[PDB]
Parts: C-alpha cells; sequence; structure tokens
C-alpha cells in the first residue's frame, strides 16, 4: 500500500503520485489500508451508490479492532449524520438541515457581513508597516464568530474549542495523543450542553438538546454537536487562507476581479477546486463487492477514501487542471463532496469566504505578502489543506 504522509508536507506531489495509480490506489492512512479514489467520475458513482456506506458499525468488519488503535478513530466512531447510512442518515441530517437552508443563509447575510466588517475594521487599527498573520486575525476568527452565533456558543466558551478542533485534524498525533484530545473535546462539549440546558436560546444547540430531551440519543446529541462545532472552527479557515494566498501570488486573478471579468464567487469556486480545504475524506466502506475500471475489485467490507483534492485536478475533468483560473467555464469540483452527504455548511462557507474577500481587498487594495520569498509551510495534516501562517502587509 502507498503510505500517505501524515504531515501533509507536499500534497501537490501527492496528487500526482496517487493519480499515477489510475482511478484508484490501495493506500495506507495511519495504519489503515483503503482504496483512495481520485477519478471524479468513479468517485461520484461511489458517492451515490447504495453499495457504499459511511456506517462503519454496520458495514466495516474491522471497525471493532480498529477503533482502539487507529489515531483517526473519531472520524468513524461518532454517531451522527457523518457516519449514518440510508434512512438513518436522512433522519440525522434533516434535524440540522433547516439551519442551513437557502432562506436561512440569506437571512444571516447581514449578521455575517457585520462580523466581517468588524474583523476587517480591527485590521485597519493595527500598527501600519508591521506584518499581520491574516490566518490568525481574519481566517480563524470569522468562522468561529459565525458558528458561535448559529450554534449559540456562549462567548466565554468559544476559545476552549480552538486547540481541540485543531487536534481533530492533526494527523501527526499518535493513538494516545488523539484519544486525549478527543476526551478533552467531549468534556467541553458536555459542559456546553449543560450550560445550554440551563440557559437555552434561539439556536441549533438548544434545538438539538430539545430533540434529545424529548428521537436523539445522548451520543447522537454530543456527536452531532462535535461535528457542527468542529466544522465551523476549522476548514473554512483554509478556504479563506488559500483564496487570499492565491490572489496575493497570482495578481492576474485579482485584476480579473477588479476588471469585472470574474466575481468573488468565481474566485471562491476556483479556490475550492484548486486548493480545497479537505484533501481526503475518511471513510467509506463497500456494502458489497464493487468492480473497479481496471477489473480489480473493492471487496465487501474494504474501506474507500475519497481523495477530493487530487480528483479536482484530474486531467479528464479539467484542462490545465493544475493552473488556477477563475475564468473557467466549467467550475465543478468535489471540495464539498457529492450526493446525500454533500457538505451541509456549503452555502454558509461560500458566503463567509466571498464576503471576507470583498471586505478585505475592498479595504486594503494594496494588500500583499509580508515577504514573497518566504516559504509558508503547510498545516501538518493529511486532511487539512492550508498554510501554518499567512504574513501580510495591509498598506
Ligand atoms: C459553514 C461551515 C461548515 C459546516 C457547518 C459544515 C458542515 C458539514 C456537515 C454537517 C457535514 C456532514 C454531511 C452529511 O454527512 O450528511 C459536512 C460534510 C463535509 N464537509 Fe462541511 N461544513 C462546513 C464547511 C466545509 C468546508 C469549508 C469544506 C471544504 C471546502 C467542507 C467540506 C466537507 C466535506 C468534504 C464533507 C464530506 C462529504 C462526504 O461525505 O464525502 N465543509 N460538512
Ligand atoms: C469531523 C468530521 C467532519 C468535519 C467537517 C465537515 N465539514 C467541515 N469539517 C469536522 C470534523
Amino acid at each position: 500500500a502507498l503510505v500517505l504522509d501524515p504531515t501533509g508536507a507536499d500534497h501537490h506531489t501527492e496528487h500526482r503520485t496517487l493519480r499515477e495509480g489510475g482511478p484508484a490506489t490501495w493506500v495506507d492512512v495511519l495504519g489503515v489500508q483503503a482504496w483512495s479514489v481520485s477519478d471524479p467520475v468513479l468517485l461520484k458513482q461511489l458517492l451515490t451508490s447504495s453499495d457504499v456506506s459511511k456506517d462503519a458499525r454496520a458495514h466495516w468488519p474491522a471497525f471493532g479492532e480498529v477503533v482502539g488503535t487507529w489515531p483517526l478513530a473519531l472520524w468513524v466512531a461518532v454517531e451522527n449524520m457523518f457516519t449514518a447510512y440510508g434512512p438513518n442518515h436522512r433522519k440525522l441530517r434533516r434535524l440540522v438541515a433547516p439551519a442551513f437552508s437557502a432562506r436561512r443563509v440569506d437571512a444571516m447575510r447581514p449578521a455575517v457581513e457585520a462580523m466581517v466588517t468588524g474583523l476587517v475594521d480591527r485590521l485597519a487599527e493595527l500598527p501600519a508597516g508591521e506584518p499581520v498573520d491574516l490566518r490568525q486575525e481574519l481566517a480563524y476568527p470569522l468562522p468561529i464568530a459565525v458558528i458561535g452565533h448559529l450554534m449559540g456558543v456562549p462567548q466565554d466558551r468559544r476559545d476552549g474549542f480552538r486547540a481541540l478542533v485543531d487536534g481533530v485534524f492533526d494527523t501527526t498525533l499518535d493513538q494516545a495523543e488523539a484519544q486525549a484530545n478527543t476526551a478533552r473535546l467531549y468534556e467541553v462539549l458536555d459542559q456546553l450542553i449543560a450550560a445550554k440546558r440551563a440557559t437555552p436560546g434561539d439556536d441549533m444547540t438548544s434545538l438539538l438538546i430539545a430533540a434529545r430531551d424529548d428521537r436523539l440519543s445522548p451520543e447522537e446529541l454530543r456527536d452531532t454537536l462535535l461535528l457542527m462545532i468542529s466544522a465551523g472552527y476549522e476548514t473554512t479557515v483554509n478556504v479563506i487562507d488559500q483564496a487570499v494566498h492565491t490572489l496575493l501570488t497570482r495578481p492576474d486573478q485579482l485584476a480579473l476581479v477588479r476588471k469585472g471579468e470574474v466575481t468573488w464567487a468565481d474566485v471562491v469556486e476556483e479556490t475550492l477546486r484548486h486548493e480545497p480545504a479537505v484533501k481526503h475524506l475518511p471513510l467509506r466502506y463497500a456494502v458489497t463487492d464493487i468492480a473497479l475500471p481496471d477489473g480489480r475489485t473493492i471487496a465487501r467490507g474494504e474501506p474507500i477514501l475519497a481523495s477530493y483534492a487530487a480528483a479536482n485536478r484530474h486531467p479528464d475533468w479539467h484542462e490545465d487542471a493544475d493552473t488556477f483560473d477563475a475564468t473557467r467555464t466549467v467550475k465543478e469540483h468535489l471540495a464539498f463532496g457529492h450526493g446525500v452527504h454533500f457538505c451541509l455548511g456549503a452555502p454558509l462557507a461560500r458566503m463567509e469566504v466571498t464576503l471576507a474577500l470583498e471586505s478585505l481587498f475592498g479595504r486594503f487594495p494594496d494588500l500583499r505578502l509580508a515577504d514573497p520569498a518566504e516559504e509558508l509551510p503547510p498545516v501538518p495534516s493529511l486532511i487539512s489543506n492550508g498554510h501554518q501562517r499567512l504574513p501580510v502587509l495591509l498598506h
């Protein structure tokens, strides 16, 4: 099996290495072997087939053995829509879906714009001439403010999730370290639940608690909250990171926006295709034997790893796929998945990034990297795709 680098040191080379194996390749993900699939046609078929599942408990025979030794166990051990199959998935997703409907996201625009303006205004107060780490001053705080408002996370409890959600995506942690991070996360989650139970509000956390106190099990409640909070605290940060970094390293693209040839939305869509926030998605399983394009077989019970980043650059899908081009007529990508599990937060994330870009470049037209010659290393993760820091000069 091809061993995927847990430190995510060079994902671009990784894309090529994986695609070198054809539509699918047997790989090793921190000790677990699975079929990495990067052919978008095949991936879309697998993602819409009744023969593929995200329910490890029901469809992965090795689950019982893996759960105690795999550092990424939390990704497949939770009990929420992320690990549900069929009717159970429809049920667990429908409970949260309402908060992310088209009408709801549109209704949140004013609040999100205000949050964006506040963070950008703050940047404007920073000492002129001194470098600013945009990842820490804008990319990270915006998604947190949005999810906090939507989920109803008390202000005094927001910082507590930061290091823990980071741990969820830290694929360099060993089993013991991952287990400790997970325990700490459930602890702050239980505390949040207790606080919201005592003082409910007009938010999703309160609605979920209400559903559990009515069905919804104790595990489904905390695990659904874990999913929603983690999704809001990480991932979007990387899209903002990548979009800004691209515009600062590819001036022609920013000029296209200023000329009115492409929109901020177009830039976000190309960023999602070219440098998606989630490179690989653990994990799926074959409910029955599945034939691969080369005659090989994904045996019943074997894992399937959706390799979205590599797939978004597949040469039969997009021409000159490795080049960032916001003018592309065909903008489809798999950054949010495909099918019933399609990212529930997609519309909100898209709005967050488009608004952030507009406000940021609108306020600082001379924004630029603090040091273009400085190499910005990637976040140490096989899953998350972002820079450890994004040093810029506002004026
Ligand atoms: C507003 C912030 C976000 C929220 C609340 C959110 C929420 C969710 C939820 C609830 C799911 C599970 C859906 C299901 O299994 O039915 C999900 C899945 C997913 N999300 Fe997000 N998400 C957010 C941002 C993002 C971003 C920025 C990306 C990457 C550009 C992303 C990528 C994905 C992917 C790849 C999946 C899995 C698709 C699959 O099942 O293969 N999400 N998200
Ligand atoms: C665990 C599983 C999924 C997620 C996620 C979904 N969308 C963004 N992050 C975060 C933690």
